């Protein structure tokens, strides 16, 4: 028996106010008029009476979209505050125009009429409001130590965050950008960048800021989509405040703008400069032409040096031929790196400091060219973006290992004279370190070729997904390294008392890299190595067996080894499978825009004159007219976009409501004509 | 008023006998009562602490 | 310049027919009347004129849902054939009633009005048609060699298939089952079973028949869902043409009907017969009670034998206690099987024919009980469903291996007298075969416990998914066995010339089960074994190396081994991963209905009196009233279902169309009143 009563009692109005509110809601030109006259004379009705469910007389008159009752209430001095916002949110032009011609609320007090109009994204209401000289407060910069931001955040943090989000939502509407900004493309780019960088700062309101940034990027892409000619697209892309706006969009990570089909057409025509209709030809003749131009890599580079402006000197200046020549030079470098480890060119293996062979003497200009190119990349173009590549770390590692190999070879040549057999050299002979670093640099140089996958149409998205899933490999190795450190600590602590010597063990071998694996858990480094190698099954089971008859210690060690194997394989590897499968499933939707953005960024790196020579040969010693043309193009694009959007806003629901309103008005007019 | 649903673990006669005589009607009545009590409007009107009532 | 003309010219009517058709379409009581009078007198208008887009005057009058023009056209002798079907498909009651009161077509000639009414599933139209004494032709049985089916399929197969599908779609409508059938539950069960079995026969029209079977099953479940009392549910489930209708639904594989919550309540109350509120208690006290009743398994079975109808004799007759006693007896059997291979009970290991030990003497009554229970299961209950279990094959294998072990032990006892050490016994000594078959039967008996997973709430759907993915394991092993046979044939053909002898090889071992693996590909059986064991990495790499210096043969053999490893692991295992992941994703939706059906089928196997004793102790020596009650229950359920369905058929579209029709009729009536 649960008793049910209204615990929050609302002060109900008198019966005289109910008649006035019912006359307002039903709609009557005479009953409301005489009710207001009686309220003026006898004071029977409070004019500012309000329903318990937040509905004043003016709000109900707005909800009925009738202008006569609204005009009479406006002339009868009804409380008009917080009533234009309801008409704006209802999105009716007549009521907003009438209220602009002159307690409880459903809107937060920081909302202005222009802000709500921008939130509702109605073109006519926003235009009619901005004609009345309205302004929006400027949101502050993200990192503020000023008093006006810090004190406001300290006093009322929720109101501050709500006000900032409301302002940024008002500024990000496509209609307000199309009306109030003279450069909607650059405004959309900038607002998308600020909203994306601000979503990470305000990590709790991340979804709304990400949605607003996506809205701005979509508006920029849709504004570019309305181009009806190649001249308009060339004017858009070449506008400088060669392809300036495309470089700006690449800077602001506008992947949807970059991967637009007409932008990709213009980039493809600029890429195949010397080949009219490269996509037209057969794949066999394309492969033959690519092979010929690649095999002509000593050519077209000497000709550039001896005659830059000849018939043949301008052949390498085209971007595709430049890319082919660079790829051919790198493949030739890797071929000589393969040839450097062969018996035909490498002899006299028992000298402490050897002079370089012919293959290494040929390798040296390539290494100097790579070093000089990476040095020039630090200066030319800039330094703040050189580290913002994530491929230049690999190049820096390659060049550092090359320099270390060269320096160690020089030291071993100048301080070691004579010959000595290789078995009696010391552990840290400079020659051995040089041969190790050269091999590591060979691995890095041959793995550098993955960056060329974005040019191909089939290996590009594959490399994009490879990066996507390496981002989760990086997360998985933290848990794996914690588990590895835990079990290594435990196993070394259990097993370090039974450490033997290399002399006692057979073949003078102490470690897990022997025929009979010895001292697998004796030291912490060897324990880490053993627990790493047990993942691939290369650690045998008898390494947990000690010389003495300590069967309890052996059993506890084998149990630790089995628990580590279970945790590190059965749980963790299949967890990694599930993680990468989920990440691949998410990225497979947006996998072609990313590849097209990466391919575009690779294409614009070959457009400029800098770095024309391959690394073998790169070490051998009025604005008003453009602004007005862009302004006409923007005017046409904005008009086309606003027309397409304004009738794409026509909806079955709104059309149906409009038809009922027109039918009701016409029936009432016909009834008044008959009566 | 709405009848109060019993506690989950009842050995009382009024619950056990009702479940024995007609189990389907008993389960339907309990589910209907708990569906009536869980509506947001009834919590907003009849309860003075809607947050704790919802919890 | 592609010329565009109408290649299929349609004979357009004269301008006099256009006026008549426009007057019919617009709606005019006077223009159509005078047009028909002029057509009667001057023969200016053909009354049966037809639009090019398949629209006669009567069809347009049907589309306008106006009965006056339809009545005048009916009185004016307009061609009425193939016009009731349009009114039925449009689903308007008045036009169908009026046309029932008296070239090109959009309907196939095998469609009758009752069949189209059943296809549209409108209750009022189906009722109004079945009141007029209509019949539906009976579809034939699935396997017909009769002339009337074979000749019709030979002359016109497409028409025959379309007619059969149309008839079965008309018979499967819920409204026709609710009206024309006195037992809608049994009719829905039977029709669902025939449609499911006919979907596999007509493998091309499989989707439609499967959809119709699902529709019938959904109708049966929804008819059961309208029960408002436990008495009605007990009347439904106990109706015999104890739980008879539940057994019928289990026979017809009605998983949705079985897994209904009220059926599961009734089954759960019948299952926990001696425990009022088993789900109420704590899990600890539940485990303690289950452990006590299980450990009392010698008890409650001797008491059943000495006093079946005592206080304690009826305790095991309850289903849950019977299940607990059976599980305890099986676990005790497995415990003695574990004890049989221990040194405490097994001694004198060098006798050719041993007498049985005490553990095997205790095992023998259990084996005889299992054999007698499986023999009784063949006779009691039936034989045609004993093979339709897929668990009785395992039981038959266990009992056959048990019988073979007993017979071999008897033979080895009666023909081998004396003692001999185990190393000089022959390869096929009967004792060794007995010990092998006993171990295989031990493996099978301990793996038999998987069938008890459906009782638990967490391991049931897991076993359902295990069966789901074993169904794809079975598909994968065909490709794997084909690849294995191919590579085994190739490797044996390459390597059989270098076969050695066991004497020449070290330790007199010839095979891959030695310390040094020898002759891995010498014979076809050993090649199959080697290629099987290479999947788990237990085949070493030096088995591809021969004694002679035939490096080309060794290289080709190693290349075959590597290709087999790549195909059988990198492609095939990850393909199997993808297949089972997809199958698990599909079955994870319908994974709880399957488990509840399996748990119900396990529960009804303990309800009957047969097999009350555990296998240790099972070898020790008026219908009119029920029909009328069921008829009242069906009447109430059908009325509730048809009310719920008939206003669930109310839709925004139909209500909106009805409101426009009423508004148009009222406005026309008001205009006629004014005029
Ligand atoms: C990423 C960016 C950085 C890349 C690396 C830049 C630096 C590169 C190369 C410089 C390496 C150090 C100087 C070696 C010569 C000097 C010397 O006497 O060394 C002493 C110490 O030698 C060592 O401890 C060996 C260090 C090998 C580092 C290999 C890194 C490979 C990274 C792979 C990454 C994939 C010799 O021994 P001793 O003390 O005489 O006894
Ligand atoms: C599934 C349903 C069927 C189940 C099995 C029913 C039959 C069971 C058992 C009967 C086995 C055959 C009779 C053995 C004794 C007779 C005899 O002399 O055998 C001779 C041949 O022996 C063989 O060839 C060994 C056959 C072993 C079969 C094992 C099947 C295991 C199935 C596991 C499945 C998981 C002895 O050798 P020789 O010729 O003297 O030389
Ligand atoms: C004593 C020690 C002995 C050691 C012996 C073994 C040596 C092993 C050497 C090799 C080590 C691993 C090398 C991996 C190379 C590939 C890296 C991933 C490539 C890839 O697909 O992702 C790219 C990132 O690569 C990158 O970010 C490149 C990372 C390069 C790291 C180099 C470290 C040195 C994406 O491309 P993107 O970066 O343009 O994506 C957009 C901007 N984020
Ligand atoms: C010289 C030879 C030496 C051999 C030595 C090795 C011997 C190995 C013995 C073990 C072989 C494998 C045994 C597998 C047992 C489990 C089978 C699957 C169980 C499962 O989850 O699926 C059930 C089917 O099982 C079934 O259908 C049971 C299949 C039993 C096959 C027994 C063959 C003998 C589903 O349950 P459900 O069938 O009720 O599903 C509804 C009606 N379809
Ligand atoms: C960190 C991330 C969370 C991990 C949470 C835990 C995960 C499960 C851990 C399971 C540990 C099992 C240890 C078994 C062990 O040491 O055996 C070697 C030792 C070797 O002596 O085994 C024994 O001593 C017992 C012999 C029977 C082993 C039965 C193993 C049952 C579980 C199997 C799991 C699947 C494989
Ligand atoms: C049946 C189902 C469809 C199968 C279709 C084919 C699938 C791919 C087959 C690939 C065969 C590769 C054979 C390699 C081989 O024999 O190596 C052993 C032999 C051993 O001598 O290798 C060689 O002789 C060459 C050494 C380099 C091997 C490079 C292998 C590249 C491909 C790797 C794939 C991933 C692992
Ligand atoms: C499988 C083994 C033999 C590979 C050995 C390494 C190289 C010989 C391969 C690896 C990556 C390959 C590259 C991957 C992608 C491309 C881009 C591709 O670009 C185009 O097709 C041009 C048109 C466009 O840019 O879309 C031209 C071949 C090339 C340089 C490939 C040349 C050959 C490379 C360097
Ligand atoms: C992990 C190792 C130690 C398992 C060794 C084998 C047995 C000791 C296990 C395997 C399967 C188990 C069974 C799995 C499922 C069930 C059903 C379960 O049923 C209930 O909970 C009763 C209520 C209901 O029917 O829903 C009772 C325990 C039982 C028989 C389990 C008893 C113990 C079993 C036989
Ligand atoms: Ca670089
Ligand atoms: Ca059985
Ligand atoms: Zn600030
Ligand atoms: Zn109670
Ligand atoms: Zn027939």
């Amino acid at each position: 028996r649960i008793p049910l009563q209204i615990v929050r009692a609302e002060t109900e109005l008198s019966a005289e106010e109910k008649a006035f509110l019912n006359a307002v809601e039903k709609g009557d030109y005479a009953t409301v008029k005489q009710a207001l006259q009686e309220a003026e004379i006898y004071y029977n009705v409070n004019i500012n009476c309000m329903d318990p469910l937040g509905r004043s007389a003016l709000l109900i008159a707005i909800e009925n979209e009738n202008l006569e009752i609204m005009e009479l209430l406006l002339n009868h001095s009804v409380y008009v505050g917080d009533a234009l916002l309801y008409a704006i949110r209802k999105e009716v032009v007549g009521a907003v125009e009438l209220l602009l011609s002159y307690q409880f609320s459903e809107f937060t007090p920081d909302i202005t009429p222009i802000m709500l109009a921008a939130h509702t994204n109605n073109y006519e209401i926003i235009k009619l409001l901005v004609q009345k000289r309205v302004t929006i407060p400027r949101p502050h910069q993200i990192r503020c130590n000023c008093v006006e931001c810090v004190s406001s955040s300290e006093v009322d943090s929720l109101r501050h965050s709500r006000s900032r989000l409301n302002i940024y939502k008002a500024l990000a509407s496509p209609s307000l950008i199309a009306l109030s900004s003279e450069d909607p493309i650059l405004t959309a780019f900038r607002l998308g960048w600020e909203l994306k960088e601000l979503s990470k700062v305000e990590n709790e309101f991340k979804a709304e800021y990400e949605e607003l940034s996506q809205q701005c990027k979509l508006f920029a892409k849709d504004l570019l989509d309305q181009a009806r000619s190649s001249r308009e697209l060339e004017i858009i892309l070449n506008h400088r405040d060669d392809l300036a706006k495309l470089k700006v969009a690449i800077k602001y990570h506008q992947k949807e703008f970059v991967a637009q089909p007409n932008c990709q057409q213009l980039l493809a025509t600029l890429w195949y400069d010397g080949f009219p209709g490269w996509r037209r030809k057969h794949w066999v003749v394309k492969l033959l032409t690519c092979m010929t131009i690649g095999f002509l890599f000593p050519m077209l580079s000497i000709a550039y040096l001896i005659s830059p402006r000849s018939n043949l000197g301008l052949f390498i200046k085209k971007p595709f031929i430049k890319f082919i020549c660079h790829t051919a030079s790198y493949l030739t470098f890797l071929f000589m790196l393969l040839l450097a480890s062969q018996h035909i060119v490498r002899t006299d293996l028992h000298v402490q400091g050897p002079p370089p062979t012919v293959v290494e003497w040929m390798i040296l200009p390539w290494v100097l060219g790579f070093i000089w190119g990476e040095i020039k990349e630090m200066w030319d173009g800039g330094f703040t973006e050189y580290i913002h590549d994530w491929w230049n770390l690999m190049d820096f590692a390659m060049n550092s290992l090359y320099l270390a190999t060269i320096s160690l070879k020089i030291v071993a040549y100048v301080k070691y004279n004579g010959s000595r057999p290789r078995e009696e050299w010391e552990m840290w002979h400079p020659t051995l370190i040089a041969e190790a670093l050269f091999a590591i640099s060979n691995i890095l140089s041959s793995l550098r070729l993955i960056s060329l996958f974005t040019a191909n149409s089939h290996l590009g998205p594959l490399q994009i997904s490879l990066g996507r899933m390496l981002l989760d490999i990086l997360k998985f190795l933290f848990i794996y390294c914690l588990v590895l450190l835990a079990f290594a600590n435990g196993l070394n602590q259990l097993y370090f008392y039974y450490e033997t010597r290399a002399i006692d063990e057979p073949n003078n071998c102490k470690g897990i890299r022997c025929e009979k694996q010895n001292n697998a858990f004796s030291t912490l480094f060897e324990t880490l190595q053993s627990l790493f190698w047990s993942v691939f099954g290369l650690l045998n089971l008898y390494v947990t067996n000690v010389k003495a008859r300590h069967e309890f210690t052996e059993f506890v060690g084998a149990t630790m080894f089995g628990t580590y194997n279970v945790i590190s394989l059965v749980v963790l590897l299949n967890m990694l499978i599930a993680m990468m499968n989920n990440s691949y499933q998410l990225i497979a939707d947006h996998a072609d825009i990313e590849w097209k953005f990466a391919r575009t960024k690779l294409w614009m790196s070959y457009f400029d004159e800098g770095g024309t020579l391959p690394p073998p040969f790169n070490i051998i010693p009025d604005s008003l007219i453009q602004n007005q043309h862009y302004q006409e193009v923007i005017r046409n694009l904005v008009k086309r976009y606003v027309a397409a959007m304004i009738r794409n806003s026509k909806t079955h629901e709104g059309l149906t409501e409009e038809n009922f309103k027109e039918l009701k008005q016409d029936i009432s007019s016909f009834r008044y004509e008959v009566l």
